RNA sequence: GGAAGUAGAUGGUUCAAGUCCAUUUACUUCCACC
RNA sequence: GGAAGUAGAUGGUUCAAGUCCAUUUACUUCCACC
């Protein structure tokens, strides 16, 4: 069909019905009179207030406005305080920076305390930005909210959509900042199509620029980069996904894929013809945020991945997973067994002090020459990569994240094969591997 | 023992018994006789001119002289004719510079076709320097002849003396060179110890020097590198021997240890105990001297070592072995087996263009990205290593040298596990895999 | 917590470490959790 | 026959390989067979 027509079908899927608006609209009603009851500084950010928020994914965010002069520990006290003082019920989880999270006639809500600035040039707390962003953005999305939840779409859809750790992708503001750049979602995905890894997109200045990586400069504050955390493997899933999308439009851009319920049965046939080592490592799940787990998992990963690199067996990809109770660390091996014995390289022939303690160790082989170097044959502790990473994560643990690392201490195993497809790992699997025809909806 | 105390028992082995020189006296006598009577200008040289053979070891070297004016066609008839004249029975096979190899009275002989030249300065045939060599060294060894037959049992008992290809080590010259510097065996072996790669000895002037790599000079053509075919293995080889003799002097450095039987049972012991890939490539011997062989089994080995290594299967070495009517090229891998999908790398996501042809390249699996550029897997043709030669050396026979790569390309078979060890290749893989019994 | 940078200092591996594998002190950043 | 080198001519691989795998024509050495 033509793109016009694709989109508009798009709206049904991105535009908040009249059933869940009332329900915001009276969320919001209730809030305000808790709030004002309350004679207290507060503030409605977020898409919810700029109607930004995509059909099914309402979170209205109230921000308290604190004197600049109060300490980290006060900001805290009372934050939570009015926040458990404000909702239905509600849950206190942060990494760092703290806020209640809960529930108002059934709608979500974030109250996030905050120092109330003139300037958000300089900031106490991490989260100071939000009402000066809101204020920036207040008058310019007028009329475009819909482009915005074309784009909030067709990210999520895509499984870029979201900043933090977990995604590594396009948060709701830089969605609204490259509406407001680019004029409407169409005119985002024809440009983005030739974003490289370089481009500096200055909203404010109106700019397009060359500079050391992908920068988006807040309007609000121009030190920071909107898409700081936006991985640079994203970036390029983002712009494969929109020259795509140019080529063959299609409204399957904007509905969400699902991993299909793959038979053990089907995937141990794929692996013996790949004919690669796959396995696991099995560990507890460390009871953190998901924000906390995230980069220890890739950490995890890195480092058995380069400890599997740097011992031979040839490592392909590496993937993770973290169920409710268990974190998997998946691999994938071009090497399933390596011989017993290695060379070891060795003084040139004429470096006689050298030689002299190069043939003093004891060895099983005799130490040959070649191309005028002494050379000696070893023995690997492991021939196989089960048995390198046993090994390498029994004495490495404290390597990997403080926290995995330490549940890795207390309890870890490697499964493979036929064992391993029976756990909830199937669909990082056929994703690592590339696996064809496994996705659907 | 001390010191000088083990040359002492080498005399008997390196040097020739009462016999051995007398069936060479009148063996000489009779060789004037016919070449007088063919009327000949000829001259003597070699070691058995200089007295400077090994015992055992004998070979008569004789020089057919001729004008300049002769053709390289012309210098190689007459050559060939006086030599068949005046040998008993006679032999004819060489890879460039024609003679002919013999028996007379019962003793080997060489007589070899050259061109009488003014001096050995834009030398017109390959072995014309020889003559000139014997003018200088004649006289210059009268009386340490006897240092030279050491040196020579000393290398000749470990393998790497003989410039020639299967050898890579010292020539004859180049010892008796050694000697004309040096004075003794002993000081000979003392200073090889801070021998390098680096060294230039120039016998002409006698000064040691760090010129280009090593270099032996011919104080008869200085351009000439005497130690031209010494391998850098076999100088270190050399070298480490000498630190060994003066730390630890035995005469077991002068006995030619007989290469270990050891079964066929126990290597597949101690292959299977390193868990290695150890096959070979088997075809049939080109009838060719060993000159234009082990250079071309040198070649045929070295590529195919390169691919496996390229080919991600880890060798550690290789070898080769030529029997009655067969060749074979020996490697030992740390692969025994890879997985039939790997990498290729694509472009960076911004290139459109060569992004959309690498996509549309058809495959078993969706390309991914990492780390700003496309990935593909791919499907290997072979999982083997063995799988892996035989495609090699199917398709590449001619980048195997001239003669072994037209041997391949008519058959070769691919051996290993249980057939190999029952072949005549033991020897060679012991020596390969660093086995200590 | 993770990442980055600066000035360190230890261990282990190797014939050989400022470089490889770990550890740790100090300091300046940044990111995620809104 | 093998190797080092100067001046080009292709062919395969690959998204691209003037850089990977090969091939080829000249002229230039050099080594082994003594
Ligand atoms: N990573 C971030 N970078 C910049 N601003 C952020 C970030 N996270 C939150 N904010 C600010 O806080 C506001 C509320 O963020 P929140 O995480 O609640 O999502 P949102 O922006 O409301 O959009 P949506 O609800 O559709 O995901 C944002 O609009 C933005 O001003
Ligand atoms: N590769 C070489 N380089 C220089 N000179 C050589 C070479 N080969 C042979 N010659 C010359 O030809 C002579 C005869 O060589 P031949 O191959 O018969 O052995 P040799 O040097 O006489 O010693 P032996 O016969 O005891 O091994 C030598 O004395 C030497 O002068
Ligand atoms: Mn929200």
């Amino acid at each position: 069909m033509k793109v016009e027509e694709i989109l508009e079908k798009a709206l049904e899927l991105v535009i908040p019905d009249e059933e869940e608006v009332r329900k915001g609209r009276e969320a919001e009603e209730e809030l305000r009179r808790r709030l004002d009851e309350l004679g207290v500084e507060y503030v409605f950010v977020g898409s919810y207030a700029r109607n930004t928020w995509l059909k099914g994914s309402l979170e209205i965010d109230v921000f308290l406005l604190f004197p600049e002069e109060f300490s980290k520990e006060e900001l805290r006290e009372r934050g939570l305080e009015i926040g458990k003082a404000v909702l239905d019920s509600y849950e206190i989880r942060y990494a760092e920076h703290p806020y209640v999270h809960g529930v108002v006639k059934g709608v979500e809500v974030d109250v996030v305390p905050c120092y109330k600035l003139k300037e958000p040039k300089n900031i106490k707390s991490a989260v100071d930005r939000t009402p000066f962003h809101h204020k920036w953005l207040e008058g310019r999305i007028k009329g475009k909210e819909n482009e915005v939840r074309l784009l909030k779409g067709f990210l999520k859809a895509n499984g870029i959509y979201g900043a933090e750790y977990k995604v590594r992708g396009f948060s709701g503001y830089l969605c609204e900042l490259l509406i407001v750049f680019y004029g409407s979602f169409l005119e985002t995905v024809k440009n983005a199509r030739r974003w490289t890894r370089r481009t500096v997109i200055d909203v404010a200045k109106g700019e397009v620029r060359k500079g050391e990586e992908f920068f988006v400069v807040d309007p609000v504050d121009e030190k920071r980069n909107v898409a700081a955390n936006l991985s640079l493997d994203n970036l390029a899933r983002f712009v494969h996904l929109c020259r795509e999308f140019m080529e063959a439009p299609s409204l399957g851009f904007f509905k969400p894929k699902h991993p299909l319920e793959i038979e053990p049965e089907r995937l141990r046939k794929i692996v013996e013809e790949r004919g690669t080592a796959v396995f696991a490592v099995k560990f507890r799940k460390p009871d953190i945020v998901d924000d906390n787990l995230y980069p220890q998992l890739e950490r995890a990963s890195r480092k058995i991945f380069e400890f599997l690199e740097r011992e031979n067996f040839m490592p392909l990809r590496s993937a993770f997973k973290a169920s409710e109770e268990f974190c998997y660390l998946l691999f994938e091996c071009q090497i399933k067994e390596i011989s017993r014995v290695f060379r070891r390289m060795g003084p040139q022939f004429e470096d006689e002090r050298n030689v002299k303690k190069f043939l003093s160790r004891n060895r099983a082989f005799r130490p040959f020459i070649e191309n005028g170097r002494w050379w000696a044959f070893e023995m690997r502790k492991f021939t196989t990569p089960e048995e390198g990473v046993r090994s390498y994560a029994s004495t490495h643990w404290h390597t990997l994240g403080k926290n995995v690392g330490e549940s890795i201490r207390e309890y870890f195993e490697i499964i493979s094969g036929e064992k391993l497809f029976k756990e909830p790992v199937t669909a990082e699997l056929c994703e690592m591997m590339g696996v064809k025809d496994c996705c659907c909806m």
